[PDB]
């Protein structure tokens, strides 16, 4: 099994930590952490193409697409690898996130070690907002947090 | 080429962006950038084998070391895949780091995308000071600053 991690931190109060299991080559990854300091409701959540921060989580650059694909929801066949949807958060700011997805991977093609996770300011529409920019970000807005995906014990 | 980036920040005032690049499949790896906030002089510079920084640069582990081998300077045969040696910080406590390095890669078994890259607080001794503690850290003391490794454009 590989195992991940990533310290998500930004400009403002969201901070969080989020894990990543993989059993098997090609298996399904499980996602799971905190995400704290958010408004109640649905984030985007993503994993953008570079685990670069050298200016913050805006040069992490887009998301994460080694099959130049839309955007779209975590079930939808035309998505972008790095497409994990929505997590919640509660009235308290806190999302307890909770995701299994099989299109990324810890190792091989779709391996997101060393890229960017990062969580969103507004909602990820799944690419039905009717403009230009649902089909690339799902107009989920500001990069609130973010951080580089690393190797874990 | 492949590329590869890491910012560094720790609890201090020590801060710094540091650029990978390597050109050939397991050649060379150019590691260059700078780092600030450091007193002047010496300060131990390695790749450590975790890129887990939930509990700070702490978390990263100890230097990584796919081939179970002893602390070393990274011109030795006996060293760390993650020895890099010293940097040198000037009056200004400016270190500008340019390092090239054969044993570590950005990909294969010595990859270290996704680890933590470390600077330390006092000189690393390249194995040489005549006790354990030189055969496993160099003695190079606290971790000041720390970033994992990430993907860069
Ligand atoms: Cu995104
Ligand atoms: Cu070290
Ligand atoms: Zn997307
Ligand atoms: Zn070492």
């Amino acid at each position: 099994a590989t195992k991940a991690v990533c310290v998500l931190k930004g400009d403002g109060p969201v901070q969080g930590i989020i894990n990543f299991e993989q059993k098997e080559s090609n298996g399904p990854v499980k996602v799971w952490g905190s995400i704290k300091g958010l408004t109640e409701g649905l984030h985007g959540f993503h994993v953008h193409e570079f685990g670069d921060n050298t200016a913050g989580c805006t040069s992490a650059g887009p998301h994460f697409n080694p099959l130049s694909r839309k955007h779209g929801g975590p079930k939808d066949e035309e998505r972008h690898v790095g497409d994990l949807g929505n997590v919640t958060a509660d009235k308290d700011g806190v999302a307890d996130v909770s995701i299994e997805d099989s299109v990324i991977s810890l190792s091989g093609d779709h391996c997101i070690i060393g890229r960017t996770l990062v969580v969103h300011e507004k909602a990820d529409d799944l690419g039905k907002g009717g403009n230009e920019e649902s089909t690339k970000t799902g107009n989920a807005g500001s990069r609130l947090a973010c951080g580089v995906i690393g190797i874990a014990q």
